[PDB]
């Protein structure tokens, strides 16, 4: 399985996001669009706005379609504004085809665009049932199978540099792909190991076991998903519940421990820095997360490494020393598998086959000691009790 | 209890006009003296009279009449979006026919030429800037006039503002003869306010800068970034109609005031402050409209109050197109791209202290507020407030 018309397709980086371009009515209007597998609704800006340099105009498209109706998205973090219809989409680097799927032209935003990201829209990849304003407003991704002979799976392969990239490099980067209905073999090494998909809302998984440098988090596996376990490309960091992540941090600064860093490191809010080329990775443990298996009584585990769980951002001087940012945080609202975590694998979202398959990564980070692994199987008990209700 | 007096008979209700023209004080400049109407904005620090023929102007300052001028030999430009102002700077002699009993020698800007500056109507033919000589025009060494009056007297520096809106519209006729308010100069007269006085620090010395910390609707929190209600400054500001939200908290805000008001539905020229909505006479439904309540900064140490309006206050009452015995009014509140300003609108809900001496600005229940038998504009506190310091903006 080859998809060479896909591969490379995506810009960004887990910090502001990773894009495909998309075109919008007719003429074709070309998009900047956030891939984002933690909602389910593509809205993209129909309004002058300061971080953007365009967006969708409505009454230059002779296919666009008023549906009357406006939308609310709130979120804890930010919030946007729209008003729903539909027109033609079209995906410039995947799958030769054109779709009518629905679009909310986006009024008014609060902290929902992001000044230098270079995208203009966000592409739902996940279900109906968490749709806005409700499940009746289908998803992209829905209207696309529905519409064509394009398989009900997409894959993603998000490319963390490694170090930070500036401005005009990231604009030049290749960030990643995003495979439509396929499965591209040249992405990744290794096998696939598949988890199931939980519940068709957002991309629900099991997590059944912590460990940090083969160390058990020994906690009850149903604290790991509570309330709920995900993977979202739309967040940047590793997100755990309060009571794990207070364990994790616990945990991670006994591992690093040769070295103190201060509070706001750990809160992810301040960075840390080392002369060129010298950054300790070898002191900082590496993550496994073992996840349910397809099989009865089976799991696998997905391990990361610090190069991943540490985000490179550069310094306020520009100097020359490598510097990162701590890119695991606390929630309230379950378990989120971020960029940070998505950038050291290749993700199949083998939605036929209600499953998320994992494989280390063609373009994950990692020194000439360590690298990301996806490993099984293991036997593990009464997994169905780790999950919440 | 105990009954509080009014000490400055001789100011009080010394004011004229209406918010959506300003409000203004007689003065005289000159010897002998040349009487003006001159508009009360503390949302500006230059002194400035027409001194020039004008449409909309029937009297002006006529510099060769006067045996105190003297010419600066310096011009001073004033352009603002909505309109600006060009002059001729120079000193005379400045009284209050209706203010202290006092002569002071302040700047004076004679207005040569002007674009959307005079309002055909409003009655006054100059702007009295309140504000301080931070943002006075051409710099800061032109001294603002109530300055000048401090230096010069023993007048308090300090002064007061009734703002007195009607309720109902106010015909050219009417306008002239109904009493607009008070400017009490150099003190607070206790019969201009009802219940206690709360004080919000004077953030920073320019504009009258204040900081508010939390906005509610009819009770319910906007629940923003405090930061948000600040950016990038929140004023008090005489010479603005309206009260003006920076863009977010404006979205935020018309959405909750549209909720509460659910069971009546307006056209989007309304909410955008353009056009206006009537009722039949006497049934405007103030209920279904929500009061909104700014809670400012106080002067204890995590401490803050709330000042809330009526949409007695919100709403402007303007006349109908066809001159019917309809009520009706225009929505007073609108977007803004440089900060909060508390306008007009708002300060005719209050009488509001502006304790230059103490650098800090009180707010009090206005006895000429308009409200009716179930709700009241008000000013309440103490409430706990931590972090207020954050939600100030810093470039
Ligand atoms: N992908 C997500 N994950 C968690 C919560 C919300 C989203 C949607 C994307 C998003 C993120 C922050 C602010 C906004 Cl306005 C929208
Ligand atoms: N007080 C103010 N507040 C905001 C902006 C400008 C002013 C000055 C008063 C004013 C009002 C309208 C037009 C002009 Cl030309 C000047």
């Amino acid at each position: 399985g080859s998809f060479v018309e896909m591969v490379d397709n995506l810009r960004g980086k887990s910090g502001q996001g990773y894009y495909v371009e998309m075109t919008v009515g007719s003429p074709p209007q070309t998009l900047n669009i956030l891939v984002d597998t933690g909602s389910s609704n593509f809205a993209v800006g129909a309004a002058p706005h300061p971080f953007l340099h365009r967006y969708y105009q409505r009454q230059l498209s002779s296919t666009y379609r008023d549906l009357r109706k406006g939308v609310y998205v709130p979120y804890t973090q930010g919030k946007w504004e729209g008003e729903l219809g539909t027109d033609l989409v079209s995906i410039p680097h995947g799958p030769n085809v054109t779709v009518r799927a629905n679009i909310a032209a986006i009024t008014e935003s609060d902290k929902f665009f992001i000044n230098g990201s270079n995208w203009e829209g966000i592409l739902g990849l996940a279900y109906a049932e968490i749709a806005r304003p409700d499940d009746s407003l289908e998803p992209f991704f829905d209207s696309l199978v529905k519409q064509t002979h394009v398989p009900n799976l997409f894959s993603l392969q998000l490319c963390g540099a490694g170090f930070p990239l500036n401005q005009s490099e990231v604009l030049a980067s290749v960030g990643g792909s995003m495979i439509i209905g396929g499965i591209d073999h040249s992405l990744y090494t290794g096998s696939l190991w598949y988890t199931p998909i939980r519940r068709e809302w957002y991309y629900e998984v099991i997590i059944v076991r912590v460990e940090i440098n083969g160390q058990d988090l020994k906690m009850d596996c149903k604290e790991y998903n509570y309330d709920k376990s995900i993977v979202d490309s739309g967040t940047t960091n590793l997100r755990l519940p309060k009571k794990v992540f207070e364990a994790a941090v616990k945990s991670i600064k006994a591992a690093s421990s040769t070295e103190k860093f201060p509070d706001g490191f750990w809160l992810g809010e301040q960075l840390v820095c080392w002369q060129a080329g010298t950054t300790p990775w070898n002191i900082f443990p590496v993550i496994s997360l073992y996840l349910m298996g397809e099989v009865t009584n089976q799991s696998f585990r997905i391990t990361i490494l610090p190069q991943q769980y540490l985000r490179p951002v550069e310094d306020v001087a520009t100097s020359q020393d490598d510097c990162y940012k701590f890119a695991i945080s606390q929630s309230s609202t379950g378990t989120v598998m971020g960029a940070v975590i998505m950038e050291g694998f290749y993700v199949v979202f083998d939605r036929a086959r209600k499953r998320i398959g994992f494989a280390v990564s063609a373009c994950h980070v990692h020194d000439e000691f360590r690298t990301a692994a996806v490993e099984g199987p293991f036997v593990t008990l009464d997994m169905e009790d780790c999950g919440y209700n």
